[PDB]
C-alpha cells in the first residue's frame, strides 16, 4: 500500500493469548489465590475490612529464580501477618521509561536487546502462575494495551502509572479489568487526574481492543468500581497527613470514598530507596493514630538492597534490582512488621 | 472476563484499505505534504506549516465544503504557507466522535464510522488538500494514517510510553503538546523517545497482534498550547527555544492559537495571530507552524445548524481568510 | 515444515466483500435465480435449468462479451429455460495443470491469488449486476467465502463427489448444488453425496474473517445429480430410467441434470450437439425428470494450448456461439413440446 | 449465510503446539522413522514398514497400553521390521455413527473439537516420546496442522485419493504418504495422486496461527500405493505383479503397501491372518516390491457398539473389528521371519 510502513522496520509473529493460557493454565490453587485476594481487596475498598493492602516487591522482575526466592520469603510473612495485612507481591514485567531503556522481562527477557517477546510472555506467565500457585497473590502495572490478555487472570491488583493516568485507553482498559486498579496521581503531584481516572474507569465503555485470539475487536466493558488513588509524590512528597487530608476532601467532593494507597517509593522517597523506611514511619504513625483512609501501601523491595547496571556488562548480582533501587530483605521484614503493628494499633 | 460485557466484530484495516484505496492524486497529496513539512522541520524551507480546520468533524458534507474553500487559499498562499486541513474526528473529554459514533445515538457503529472517516480523508486528499490527524489510540491509525500528512499526539498522552512508541513508527511528522502547566519537559522527553527505534506489540493491517520494530521518527516537534497562562509570546518562545537547544533538539515550535493560548475565547485566536505574525514578520525563524480551530460558521453548538462546530468554538470563514492572509504576509516579511 | 517453501499473505473474504459489495441488481439476480432453481427442483416449474458457458474463465473481457450475448438469450427463452452462465474460476486437474483464474490469474505460474480473487469477484459482480445468474464449481475449501453470495448454483466435481469436506461444504451453501457421478460412472457416490449434503454437519472451516473456526450447517435440500458419463455415455433414456429408479430407491426426487460434455461427449465438443438432440427428444417425448443440462460453450469453438487467441477455451474444448444459440433454441423447443 | 447455523471458536494450532510441544525424544522418534521409511521407499533398506494398531482410537489409556506392547516388539524385531503404530481418530463413513476422538472425544455427540484436539495431540506426543512412531490418516485440510509434526507416515482417505485438495495437502506434508487404490481395485487414480503429490503446488491453507494464507509446497516424493482390495482382494502375487507392471508403465517405483484389512480380508478381522500368510509367502519367496503392510490390531480382538449410559469393554474397538494382541504378536513374528527369509 502507498504511504505505508516507512518507519516500520520489521513485523514478527506474536503468540496469541490463548496459546499462553493453554500452555500455562491456572491451577485450582492459583485460581483460588487470585479469587480470594481480589475479594479481600474489594472488602477493604468497601470499608468492610480494617486490614492494609500491601503491594511489595521488586521494581522489576528480571530473574525468575530470585523472584521465586523472594516470593517464598514474602509468603511466610503474608501468612504470619494476615490478620493485619493483605500482602500481594509486586510482579512487574513492564516498565515505563522517562525516555528510553530496558522495558522489562516481557519486552526483552534476555536483557540483550534481542526482544524475544514470545519467550518473555512464556517466562512471565509461568512465573506468575508459580507465584499464585504457591499461595501468594500478585500485582502488576498495566502499561501495554496488548500484554494484559496474557496475564490479567493471574493478577489480583493492578496499577496504571503516573504517566498514563490521563490516558483514555488506559482508563478504558481499567473499566474492563477483573481486578481492582490503582491510579497514581500525576507526575507533578496533581490529584485531579487520578480522581477523573477513577470516575472514568467506573463507567462502561466501548472501544477497540485485542481479544484472547490475538484479533482486534470492538469491546464493551461494564465499568470497574474497585478503583482507588495511589499517592506517589509530586515535586515534593505527598504522603503526610496534610496531603492525605487534602486528598480525602477531594475524593469526597467528587463523590468518592476517602481512601488512599500510599506509594513509599518514587517521588515520595525522592527516589532514595532507604527513605521508604522514613515514609513507613510516618504512615505507621498515621495508621496507629487512627487514620482509616490509608487502605494500602506500595513498597519497592528485593532480596538485596540497592541496584546495579545492566549496561556495564558485568555479571549481575543475584537478587538485586537492575532498575530502581529497592530496600533489601531485612528492611522489608522490619517494614512489614511495622505496618502490621500499626494496623493492630489502629484497631485496638 | 467479569467486566467485559460484549465483543463485536471489527473490520480489519486491509478491508478499509481495499474498499477505499488511495487514488494516485490522494497518494501524491500525502507524499508531497509530508516531504514539504520535513523540509520545513529541517530548516530548508522558510514557509509556515498551517494546520487549520474544525475542532472535530461531525458532518462530512460541511467538512468537504470547508475543504474546498481551504484548498483555494492553500493554492493561493502556497509560496508562504503549507496549508493542511485539520481532520479530527473526536474531542477528548459526550459525543464520542465520528468514528466511535457516526450516527450520534450511542449506537457505537465503529465499522461504519471507520468507513465514513476513511472516505472523507480519501476525498479531501484526492482533491489535493492534505490532512492532519490526532492519534488518540493504537488501533485506529492503521485505518487512516496513510492519508495523513501530519499528526498530533493527544495532550493527555504526551507522557505515555505507548503513544511515544506509536509516534516512532508513524510515516508522517508528529507534534507533541507541552504540559498542562506550560512546561516542555514532557514534550522534550516525548520527542527524544519518538526519535529512537522501539520494539513493541501492535495490531497489523490484518487485524492481528504482532511484534513491530520501528525506526524512530525524526520529524517530531513541540506544540505550544499554553499552560495556566498563554505561552505564544516572544518571551515564552525564547524560553522554549533555549530549553530545546539545551536538550540538543532543533529550536523550532508550532503554536496552537486555540485552547489555553486563546484563553478559551475563539475570537482570541486572531489575537494570537497578530502577536505571532509580529514575531514572524520581525524575523522569528523558530516558529515553523501554527494550529487554528476554524469552521464555516463561527462559535459552537450543543447536540443542528450547518457548518458550525458541535464541540469547541472556532473562528468562522471570514476570519479564517483574514488569518491565513496575515500569516502569509508575515512569512513574506520574514523572508525579506 | 520441510516441504512448505513459502507462506504469503491472503486477503480475508471481508476485504473482497467490502471492496466489491453486491449491488441491488446483483443481489436480486442471485435471489431470483436461486428461487427459480428451487422451484424447478421442487417440481413446481416445468422450465429447464441450463448451466452453460466456458469450461473455465481466463479473460474477463471475453467473459463479459459472452455474458451480454447469453443474457439476451436468457431474456428471449425465459419461458422455457432458466439460463445460468458457467463462470468457473477453479479447475480440478487429472494430475497437474493450470488451476484457473483465481489460482493463477496471469497464467504464468506467478500465483497472484489476491489479484485472482479481486478479478474473479469483480467479474462475478458485473455479470450478476447485468442480470445474468452465475454458476461455478466449488472445489477449493477456502475460496467459496469470497464468491458464494454471487452464485446461484454450484457443482461438486466428479473427483470430489466422494469427498467428505465437499459434502460438508455443500450442506452449508446458500445455493442449489449438483453432484457429478463418479468418473467411472458410479451413480451411488452422487446419491450418497446428496443425502450427506442434505444433513446438518459440524466441521472445521474458515470464516469471512480468514480465521479457522468450528462451523455448524443446516443441511442443503436443493441438491441433485449431474450425469456426466463414465466409460460410456450415460445420457440415454435407458440410463436416465436407471438413475430415476436408483433415486427412488434412495428416497430422493427422481430428477437429473445431464452434462452434455466430458465423458458423455467422449471429450469431443461437437458431440455435445448430438447429446443435445438425444436429450431434447427425451424431453419432447415427455421426460419430466430431466430438470437441467450443462453445456461447455465459448465465443469461439474448440480449445488452445497455453499471446492467446480470442474467445477460445484454454482448458476443455467447447462449442462456439453459433452452435450455442442453436442448442438453446433446440432445448427451449423441446421444453415447449413436453409442456 | 442462510445454511450456516452457528460458528464457534477454534483453538489455533499454535495453542496446541505450545501446550504439547514435541519433547526431544518425541522429535527424534519422528525424525528417525521418517528417514527409515524414506530409505525403505528408495530401496536402500530391505526391511518391511508395518503400520499396525486400532481401527480408531477412542481411549487414550488402552492406546498407551497397546503402544507399550507394540514398542517391545518394535525393539525385538527392529532388524526386520520398521514398526509404526496406527494412531487413527475416526472411521470415515456415510452412515451415521461416532465421529471419532477429535470430533467427539466424549463419545456423546457434544462435538467438543477443542477437547478432542488436545486429547489427540497429547496421545501422539506420549506415544512418540516413548520411542514408538505414529501413523495417521489425513481426512481434512485443517486438523493436520495440529498433529502432523508427530506423524512419521500418513494415509490419504480412500474417498479422497482423486481430490485435488487432498493431493495438494500431500505435496506439502513432512512425512511419507500412502494413497489407496480405487474402490473397483484399479490403480489409475492412485498413480495420478502420486504424480500430483510429487509436484510443487500453490494453494490456500490455514497456517499454525489459524489464519488462511497462500502456501507453496515442494512436492512429496515419498508417496506410494496402498493395495486395499476392490471387488475382490488384491494382495495375491498375481495382483502384486499387475500393480508392479502398472507402476513401471507409469515411471513410478514398483513398490506397494498391502492393507490386510477391509476388502482384502473380506471384512472379517481374523482373515487378516490369512492375508498375512499369503504375503509372508511372497516375501519369503523373494518379493521385494512389498515395502509395507497395514494391519487393524487392538489389545482385545473383535469390536463393540457404543451405547449411551453404558460402559465399554476395555481395549476393544468401537468401530471396525481388529485382531487382538495374541494374533498381533504372531503376525508380527510371521512378517519378521518372512523378511529374514527373503534375504
Ligand atoms: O513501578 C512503578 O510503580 C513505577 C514505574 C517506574 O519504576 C518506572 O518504570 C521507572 O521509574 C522509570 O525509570 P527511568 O526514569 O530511568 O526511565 N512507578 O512509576
Ligand atoms: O468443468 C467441469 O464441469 C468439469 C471439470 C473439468 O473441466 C476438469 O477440470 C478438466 O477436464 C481437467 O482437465 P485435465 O484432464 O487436462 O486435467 N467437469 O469435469
Ligand atoms: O490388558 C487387556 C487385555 O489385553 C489382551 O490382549 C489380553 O488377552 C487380556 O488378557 C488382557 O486383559
Ligand atoms: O533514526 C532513524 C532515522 O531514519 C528513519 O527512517 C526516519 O525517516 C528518520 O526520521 C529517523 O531519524
Amino acid at each position: 500500500y502507498q504511504n505505508d510502513d516507512l518507519r516500520i522496520k520489521e513485523i514478527k509473529e506474536l503468540l496469541p493469548p490463548v496459546a499462553l493460557l493453554e500452555k500455562f493454565p491456572a491451577t485450582e490453587n492459583a485460581a483460588n489465590t487470585v479469587a480470594h485476594a481480589r475479594k479481600a481487596i474489594h472488602k477493604i475498598l468497601k470499608g468492610n475490612d480494617d486490614r492494609l493492602l500491601v503491594v511489595i516487591g521488586p521494581c522489576s522482575i528480571h530473574d525468575p529464580v530470585a523472584a521465586k526466592e523472594y516470593a517464598t520469603r514474602l509468603l511466610a510473612l503474608r501468612e504470619e501477618l494476615k490478620d493485619e495485612l493483605e500482602i500481594v507481591m509486586r510482579v512487574y514485567f513492564e516498565k515505563p521509561r522517562t525516555t528510553v531503556g530496558w522495558k522489562g522481562l516481557i519486552n526483552d527477557p534476555h536483557m540483550d536487546n534481542s526482544f524475544q517477546i514470545n519467550d518473555g510472555l512464556r517466562i512471565a506467565r509461568k512465573l506468575l502462575l508459580d507465584i499464585n500457585d504457591s499461595g501468594l497473590p500478585a500485582a502488576g502495572e498495566f502499561l501495554d494495551m496488548i500484554t494484559p490478555q496474557y496475564l490479567a487472570d493471574l493478577m489480583s491488583w493492578g496499577a496504571i502509572g503516573a504517566r498514563t493516568t490521563e490516558s483514555q485507553v488506559h482508563r478504558e482498559l481499567a473499566s474492563g479489568l477483573s481486578c481492582p486498579v490503582g491510579f497514581k496521581n500525576g507526575t507533578d503531584g496533581t490529584i485531579k487526574v487520578a480522581i477523573d481516572a477513577i470516575n472514568a474507569a467506573g463507567a462502561p465503555h466501548c472501544f477497540l481492543s485485542v481479544t484472547k485470539w490475538g484479533h482486534s475487536a470492538i469491546v464493551n466493558t461494564s465499568g470497574n468500581g474497585d478503583c482507588h488513588i495511589i499517592l506517589r509524590g509530586g515535586k515534593e512528597p505527598n504522603y503526610s497527613a496534610k496531603h492525605v487530608a487534602e486528598v480525602k476532601e477531594g475524593l469526597n467532593k467528587a463523590g468518592l470514598p476517602a481512601q488512599v494507597m500510599i506509594d513509599f517509593s518514587h517521588a515520595n522517597s525522592s527516589k532514595q530507596f532507604k527513605k521508604q523506611m522514613d515514609v513507613c514511619a510516618d504512615v505507621c504513625q498515621q495508621i496507629a493514630g487512627g487514620e482509616k483512609a490509608i487502605i494500602g501501601v506500595m513498597v519497592e523491595s528485593h532480596l538485596v538492597e540497592g541496584n546495579q547496571s545492566l549496561e556495564s556488562g558485568e555479571p549481575l548480582a543475584y537478587g538485586k534490582s537492575i532498575t530502581d533501587a529497592c530496600i533489601g530483605w531485612e528492611d522489608t521484614d522490619a517494614l512489614l512488621r511495622q505496618l502490621a503493628n500499626a494496623v493492630k494499633a489502629r484497631r485496638g
